[PDB]
């Protein structure tokens, strides 16, 4: 029985289960796997430090990105202050390593955690363990536990916290950091400290303003709050938290948030409106993940005026089936296989097995390094 | 009467000659164009040396960037060989510095080049001159004259010539040099160093067998090709060479490219199908800035078969009103405002006066700082 982390938990233990039986199929895969893991083991920790341009903290521990959609203002003459165009990514967000490095590292770790839980091999927790060790907790090279200058928009007045969204990326990392607890390579030391950092982390989001007020957001942004919130939970243990969460923040927003036909309005106002209906149940998908493993069903479990997640699959199924009938604003073409991942998740914790059909017949590569689609040897077939 | 070079020398005459007469409308906005331009004369000089992973000449002189269109594969254990994904551009192509310095380089060197010629304020000469040492004929920091390793693609075996269009984002500048000549700043021994340079470049992209294939190219790629072939010829004061080219390379490959309805079938088959016949055009426009400026008109000059360029504004003009209304894959939004100089230099070089009144109704925004509207006034409220 795998530890609490963000994962499908049931297909984890699987994988393991059936590795450990010497099955014939899923020992394969998995050995495409290790294959893949190899660039992990050989890849230098990256750090947020790695960076020039320093944030108005003047500390290099302390996250910090472009906001992607803000640009410069081409009618004043320095630009300043930046405008919003919504869907239209700014590629000075890449002059800023620790979007992509964050995106890099989570990777490595998720991979490498996965893959020593599955096999059994020190190797791959003494490299997982590098590198969460040089991104979460080295005195100098690890990252300030906040998010205080995530998606930073410059000329912009106020402050505020729509950057936190930003943490997904190292927080499944975080959460893995569980399944090499108990390897020679991760000791109790390393674990008193990444506790510790969890801890302040969790504190900075549940307390400061820009933490608050991401909680509270109205779409999207306050259920990815959550589904962060929940990985930062899980590590830390703390599972009644979780069930409070979940009661008291993610089914009221789920209620909110889904109109009675089942569409998601919030998102529908997008240019990419597709893609963040999509990027809204997927944020209900990760902290499903989480707290299905304590016996809590975000697919199924009414919110308190009776709506149910499901309803916003059903609204997006025929869609998923065709994105060509989507009949609102969508500036770049959806990609289809996002629903494969979904619809499989969404359709096993509801039984729908048409869901399940269509999750497999949309498919993923069998032989693909997409770290995220490891627990899916069910949809490689 | 300006010198020969890329831009529409009936405007800058005009600016010019306004500018020093004293007119109020025009010293405006010259005195604008100064302000946007102070932060080019600040700026450090760019280099293409300026990027730690080296080309396999192993010299930081030579140009290296990345093919936009090209993805690692993910179903492969290294990535490679890449994989095309027409329109979806890679953003690993950030990770070569050049792309973008070329860039930056172009506006500043245009820019400062343009209002020396203009205000004759020594000050803009001395500026562009830096520029220009830097990025072309400097012993250490200057390129080479060649694109080998331009949008080269990791795994690809053959050796490409595609890369060549990158020439564009520093030809211009080349060309502006002209302009700065007599100057107190540009010295004959600067202007002795580069004429060398780009004597070497033209000999380069017209022996090579990545410039050979590139001017064969039946696309909107040989349109470029020869529009940035015209800049440097011009800037060669090689005008013979330039009728040569157009009524032998450019008017037949403009020829080929037109159908029957006035569409370009080349460019109707790409996933930003409405962007690349304009794109095709831009090449033609740019082109016929330095043709018209020795008597040949591209825009109403007949092919040998026929097919005249203004037949392929007239089939997009329609779209051009209303974009919405293009019915070809289109994978991104297409920006409207291209069409301004666009509508106006073919409109004029046609006294077409329904296609200079759209072009006036689209306008640039007055106090924008994109260099390449600095001569068009014309189309600013």
């Amino acid at each position: 029985s795998a530890p609490l982390g963000p994962f499908n938990a049931t297909l984890l233990e699987q994988l393991k289960n059936d590795y450990q039986k010497g099955e014939k199929e899923v020992t394969r895969y998995i050995e495409l796997q290790e294959k893949v893991a190899e660039k992990y083991i050989k890849m230098t920790p990256l750090s947020v430090t790695a960076k020039k341009k320093l944030p108005p903290s003047k500390d290099p521990r302390d996250y910090m990105t472009l906001s992607p959609y803000w640009w410069p203002d081409s009618t004043k003459i320095d630009g300043l202050p930046y405008i919003r165009k919504d869907g239209e990514r700014n590629p000075e967000v890449y002059e800023y390593p620790e979007r992509e490095n964050a995106n890099r590292f989570g990777d490595a770790a998720y991979c490498l955690g996965v893959l020593y839980y599955i096999t059994g091999k020190e190797v791959y927790a003494k490299a997982c363990a590098n590198h969460l060790r040089t991104w979460f907790t080295d005195p100098k090279l690890g990252m300030n536990p906040n998010m205080t200058y995530a998606q930073a928009v410059p000329g912009m007045k106020k402050m505020r916290g729509s950057g936190f969204i930003d943490s997904r990326r190292f927080s499944r990392a975080l959460g893995v950091a569980k399944l090499i607890e108990g390897s020679k390579s991760w000791t109790p030391s390393d674990k008193k400290k990444l506790d510790d950092w969890a801890t302040a982390f969790c504190y900075w989001m549940e307390n400061s303003t820009q933490g608050q007020r991401e909680s509270h957001a109205a779409n999207n942004h306050g259920l990815w709050y959550e589904a962060i919130h929940l990985m930062v939970l899980a590590y830390l243990d703390r599972t009644d938290r979780i069930r409070e969460v979940a009661e008291q923040s993610i089914l009221p927003k789920m209620g909110a948030q889904i109109a009675d036909d089942g569409s998601l309005p919030q998102e529908l106002k997008r240019t990419l409106s597709l893609n963040y209906s999509t990027f809204a149940l997927e944020a209900l998908m990760e902290a499903n993940q989480i707290t299905s493993q304590i016996g809590i069903n975000l697919w199924s479990t009414p919110a308190s005026n009776g709506k149910v997640a499901s309803q916003a699959v059903d609204y997006l199924y025929p869609f998923y089936l065709n994105p060509e009938d989507w009949k609102f604003k969508q500036i770049k073409p959806f990609d289809q296989s996002r629903a494969a991942i979904l619809l499989y998740e969404a359709g096993t914790a509801l039984g729908n097995q048409k869901y399940v059909d269509t999750a497999k017949r949309i498919g993923l590569k069998y032989s693909t390094s997409d770290v995220e689609t490891i627990p899916y040897l069910v949809l490689k077939k």
